[PDB]
C-alpha cells in the first residue's frame, strides 16, 4: 500500500494544478468553465495511473536526486496522466451512451452541458501539454513525455475505433468476438496509457532512455493492461455499481466483451442463438437473457481459474523482464490491479 | 494567385500522405477506417491554410536551400494544418449541430457513423503529430513545430468554449452579443489557427524563431482573422450554399454573431423586442424574422463599408509590420482573404 498515504498528498497537489492553469480577462468565463470541467472530471478516481508516476518516480531516482522542484514535476506528470484519463472517459462516454461515471452522472448528461462535452474533453487533453511547458519545459527528458503522451493518445484512439467497429448498434456481430481480435482492442484501447504511459513518463524522468528496458517494461505492462481490461469487462456485468461506481452497456452496446468470447467459446448451437437473438439491445428482458446464459455456462466461476492462471503468468513475466528495474514498481502497480 | 497551380500540386501530394498514415495487421480494419475518415475530411475545401504553409515556404527560404526532401517537408506541414481544421470541423459540426460541409452531408451526420466521429475527429488530430515525427523529427524546428500544433489546440479550444458559453441553447443571450466579447471569441477561436499557424509554421521552418518578428507577424495575421471571421459571420446568412458548400446556423444556435452585434448597435427599442422574440430558436420563420430585420437595418450594405475599411487597415498595418518579410507573404493571403 504505497499509494494509500500517497493518495491525500497526490489530491493535495490538484489546488495548485487548477490555480496555474485557471492563471488575459477578456477569457474569464472560458477559463471558469475549465476550472469547472477539471474539478468534475479528473477527480473521484482511485488515481491509480497518476499516483504509479509519484510511486515509479521515487523508485527509480535517487533520494539526493528527489528535490522540491524535481518531485513538483512527478506530481504534476502524475496529474497529467489523470487529465489523458479525463479527456478519454469524457468522449467514451458519449460514444458508449453511459449513464454514470465514478458515482455522478456523466458530464454530458448534465443539464446544460450536452454535446459542448466534445470541447470540454478537448480541453482537458490540451492541459496536458499546456502543465508539461509550465513545469519540464528546461528538463532533457520534455521531448520524450511529449511524444510519449502523443503516442498513447493516438494508440488508444486506434483502439477506440476497433473497439467501436466490432461494435456496431443495430448489427449481430458475433462472428466479430474472437479472441485474437479482444486482445488486440484492450492492447490498443486500454493497455498502452493505463500502464505503459505512467511507468514509462517514470523512466524518462529518471533518465532511463533506453529502448530495451522500455521494451521489456512494455511486455510486463501491456499483459497487465489486457488482465485489467478483462476485469473491466467482467465488472461491467457482475461487477457492484456502489463500488464500481459506473453502471455496465456492454451487451446493449453489441461490445467485444471477454465475456461474451467466453460464452461464445463454450455456446452449444442452441445457446449461441439466445445469445444472437438478445445480445446488442437496449431491452432490458433481452440483456437479462444475455446475463441468465453467462450464469449457466459459469462464466464468473471462468474469470476466478483466469484471475488465477494470469497473476501466476504476470509474475513469471516480472521474473523474467524486471531487471535492471526494481521489482516493487511491477508488484505494487500488480497489488492494485490483483484483488 | 501564387496558389492557383500549386493547388493541384498541393492535393496530388494527398494519396502519398494516406499511404504513409495508412502504412502490425490486427489495426488493419481501424486503418481502413482512418483512411475512409482522411478522404471524406480532409479533402474537398480550398486549402488556403494548407497553401500558405507551402507559398510562405517558398518565399522565405532561399532556392538552393529548398531541396526535394525540404519541399516535402513543407507540403507535410500544409497537409497538418489541413488535418488540425479537419479535426476542428468535425467537432464543431456536432456542437453546431450542422447538416452540410463543403458541399456534402456532415460526417457525423452519415447513417453508421453518429457520435463514432468523435474518436474520428481525435484520430485526425493524432495524424499530425504523427506526420510531424515521420518527416521532421531530426529537424532543428521539430519541437517548435509541436508546441505551435498544440498551443494553436488549445487556444481555439478556449475561443470554441467562448462561442459555446455566449451562445446557450433557449436562453435570451442578447446582453451578451457584444463589440468586446465578439473580438475576443474571434481572435481565440479562429484567428491563431487559420492566419497566424500557417505562416508561423513557415518562419520557424525558414529558421526564423525570434520572438519579436513572430510577435509583428501576428499584429498583421490576427486583424486578418478577425475580418476572415466577421466574412464568415456574414454569408452564415447572406452567403450562397452552392459556393459556401455550407448551410448556416447562427441565428438558430444563438451565436453572438456580427451581424446581431451590428443589430443591436443600430436597434430602435421596438427592433430589440423582435430580435428578443426570435433570435437563438429552431423555427423558420423566427429565423426569417430575424433576417428580415437586417435587411431593414442595410446590414449587407453595413459589411460592404466594413470589408473596405477593414482592407485599408489590414494594408496599413503590412506596411507597418510586415518587414523584415517579404510583403509578399501577407498580400497573398489578403487576396485570398478578401473580394
Ligand atoms: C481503462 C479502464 C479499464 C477503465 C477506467 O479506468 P479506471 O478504473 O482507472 O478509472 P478511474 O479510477 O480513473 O475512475
Ligand atoms: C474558420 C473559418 C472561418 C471556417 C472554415 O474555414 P475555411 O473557409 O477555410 O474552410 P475550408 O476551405 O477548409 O473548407
Ligand atoms: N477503456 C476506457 C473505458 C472503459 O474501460 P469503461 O468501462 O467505460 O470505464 P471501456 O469498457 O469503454 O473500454
Ligand atoms: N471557426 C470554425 C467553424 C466556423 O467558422 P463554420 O461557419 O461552422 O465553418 P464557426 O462559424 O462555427 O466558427
Ligand atoms: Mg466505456
Ligand atoms: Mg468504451
Ligand atoms: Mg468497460
Ligand atoms: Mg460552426
Ligand atoms: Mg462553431
Ligand atoms: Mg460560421
Amino acid at each position: 500500500d504505497v499509494y494509500a498515504q500517497e493518495k491525500q498528498d497526490f489530491v493535495q497537489h490538484f489546488s495548485q494544478i487548477v490555480r496555474v492553469l485557471t492563471e488575459h480577462p477578456e477569457i474569464g468565463d472560458a477559463i471558469a468553465r475549465l476550472k469547472e470541467v477539471l474539478e468534475y472530471n479528473t477527480i473521484g478516481g482511485k488515481y491509480n495511473r497518476g499516483l504509479t508516476v509519484v510511486v515509479a518516480f521515487r523508485e527509480l531516482v535517487e533520494p539526493r536526486k528527489q528535490d522540491a522542484d524535481s518531485l513538483q514535476r512527478a506530481w504534476t506528470v502524475g496529474w497529467c496522466v489523470e487529465l489523458l484519463q479525463a479527456f478519454f472517459l469524457v468522449a467514451d462516454d458519449i460514444m458508449d451512451s453511459s449513464l454514470t461515471r465514478r458515482g455522478q452522472i456523466c458530464w454530458y448528461q448534465k443539464p446544460g452541458v450536452g454535446l459542448d462535452a466534445i470541447n470540454d474533453a478537448n480541453l482537458l487533453e490540451a492541459c496536458i501539454y499546456r502543465l508539461l511547458k509550465l513545469y519540464c519545459r528546461e528538463q532533457p527528458y520534455y521531448l520524450n513525455l511529449i511524444e510519449l503522451f502523443l503516442q498513447s493518445s493516438y494508440q488508444t484512439e486506434i483502439g477506440q475505433t476497433l473497439d467501436l467497429l466490432t461494435a456496431p448498434q443495430g448489427n449481430v456481430d458475433l462472428v466479430r468476438f474472437t479472441e485474437k481480435r479482444y486482445k488486440s482492442i484492450v492492447k490498443y484501447k486500454t493497455a498502452f496509457y493505463s500502464f505503459y504511459l505512467p511507468i514509462a513518463a517514470a523512466m524518462y524522468m529518471a533518465g532511463i532512455d533506453g529502448e530495451k528496458e522500455h521494451a521489456n517494461a512494455k511486455k510486463i505492462l501491456l499483459e497487465m493492461g489486457e488482465f485489467a481490461q478483462i476485469q473491466d469487462d467482467y465488472l461491467d456485468l457482475f461487477g457492484d455499481p456502489s463500488v464500481t461506481g459506473k453502471i455496465g452497456t456492454d451487451i446493449q452496446d453489441n461490445k467485444c466483451s471477454w465475456l461474451v468470447v467466453q460464452c461464445l467459446q463454450r455456446a452449444t448451437p442452441e445457446q449461441y442463438q439466445i445469445l444472437k437473438e438478445n445480445y446488442g439491445q437496449k431491452e432490458a428482458e433481452k440483456v437479462a437473457r444475455v446475463k441468465a446464459l453467462y450464469e449457466e455456462l459459469d462464466l464468473p466461476a471462468v474469470f476466478l481459474q483466469y484471475e488465477e492462471d494470469s497473476y501466476s503468468h504476470i509474475m513469471a513475466l516480472i521474473e523474467q523482464y524486471a531487471a535492471p528495474l526494481p521489482p516493487a514498481v511491477f508488484l505494487g502497480l500488480a497489488r492494485k490491479i490483483y484483488k
